[PDB]
Formats: structure tokens, sequence, C-alpha cells
């Protein structure tokens, strides 16, 4: 693994906010964790994953 400190980006697409924020992480997991805490606080998390369509992360409200 590569224990490097990198910065990543996150976009939210809910019925609350439709903007973007960013965070710092070590690996994929770290990023996911900080972003989740934030998204929880906000009140979103239906489709909560990663985006490979402009190196971003995404929390959309499209549940099944």
């Amino acid at each position: 693994l590569t224990p490097a400190v990198t910065t990543y980006k996150l976009v939210i697409n809910g019925k609350t906010l439709k903007g973007e924020t960013t965070t710092e992480a070590v690996d994929a997991a770290t990023a996911e964790k900080v972003f989740k805490q934030y998204a929880n606080d906000n009140g979103v998390d239906g489709e909560w994953t990663y985006d490979d369509a402009t190196k971003t992360f995404t929390v959309t409200e499209k549940p099944e």
C-alpha cells in the first residue's frame, strides 16, 4: 500500500444540497470515512460511493 497524504473531492446530489466539498485522506477508506461523517451530519446517504468521472466521490439520494 502507499501511505501517502493526498486530497480528494466529493459532490452531493440530494434534496438538501447540490454542491461540492473536499477532504484529505491516506487511502480510499480514509476518504470514505471523513466524507461519510460529513454526509451523515448533513443528512444524506442513499447512493454513497466513489466517482471515476473526474476523480471525485459522490453521495446521491438514489436508494433501491
